[PDB]
């Protein structure tokens, strides 16, 4: 219940691509064998990852990057989606030394951690559902927040966001009526601060705010495919779009494939 887990098929020299991809959540991911080579275009680098690479992406960012197998042998990418309720039962493990994070910065929204197998062995039981070692909270809650806080520290920089940020502000609201007609003169009067202030944080992402509302509707429509839902008409309509046209166009804009494409994709 604490976690959303999905396994994807690479074959050789696939390559997934994802603009503009709102994070909803906070994610991980990692690759089972092999190697792949990563491209992030918000911070221009480009480098190889392996089966012991773990791939960090901040809740609230926008993505802009690729994954391209390098391997011959099939390769398989195990996506966590950590819902908000468990992160928030980390806040006391985190922030248990805050006063050292206030040194931190807070400009990456994607990381990457070498682990060694007894890391890959948890989160991969995560993504197997807990079928065979089942674990308990506490040891899940002091994994997790002990993964975060190694991470943080190696970066030196803020991972786990606060809940007063200002686009965690705008994406929570949002969220919570996705089919609003959504203006800017709506979100300074549901937040009561100036536009000169909340469009820093857009800028800062590199996104108009047609662009933002948009992104944030199409992972609102990938957890919908993600909870079983398999009508795209109806999908496109619940998630605030007002054609299945434009759905559509926005959605293959941000995932490279068709929305049918990737729902078969999560089966
Ligand atoms: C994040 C990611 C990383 C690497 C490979 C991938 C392949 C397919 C789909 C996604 C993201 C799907 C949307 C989500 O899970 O919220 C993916």
């Amino acid at each position: 219940k604490s976690f959303q887990t999905n396994v994807y098929r690479m074959s050789k020299f696939d390559t997934y691509i994802f603009n503009n991809l709102y994070i909803n959540d906070y994610k991980m991911f990692w690759i089972d064998s092999g190697i792949a080579k990563l491209i992030d275009k918000n911070c221009l680098v480009s480098y190889e990852i392996n089966s012991s690479s773990i791939i960090l992406l901040k809740k609230n960012s926008i993505q802009r990057f690729s994954l391209t197998s390098l391997s011959d042998e099939n390769i398989n990418v195990s996506v966590i989606t950590i819902s908000d309720s468990f992160i928030r039962s980390l806040k006391s493990y985190i922030l248990g030394d805050l006063m050292i994070r206030n040194l931190y910065s807070e400009n990456k929204d994607l990381l990457l951690w070498n682990c060694e197998h007894n890391d890959i062995a948890v989160l991969s039981e995560v993504v197997n559902g807990f079928r065979e070692i089942n674990y308990s909270d506490e040891f899940l809650k002091v994994f997790f927040s002990g993964f975060f806080s190694k991470v943080e520290k190696k970066y030196n920089s803020i991972f786990i966001t606060d809940d007063l940020d200002a686009m965690e502000k705008i994406s929570c609201l949002v969220k919570s009526d996705i089919t609003r007609n959504w203006r800017w003169a709506d979100i300074c009067g549901e937040l009561r601060t100036n536009r000169m202030i909340l469009k820093k944080e857009l800028e800062s992402r590199g996104v108009k705010f047609r662009e933002l509302i948009n992104s944030i509707r199409i992972s609102y429509s990938i957890s919908l495919m993600k909870t079983g839902e398999f009508k795209i008409k109806q999908i496109a309509y619940q998630s605030g779009f007002a054609s299945v046209s434009y759905f559509s166009t926005v959605f293959k804009s941000t995932m490279n494939v068709a929305p049918s494409e990737y729902l078969f994709m999560l089966t």
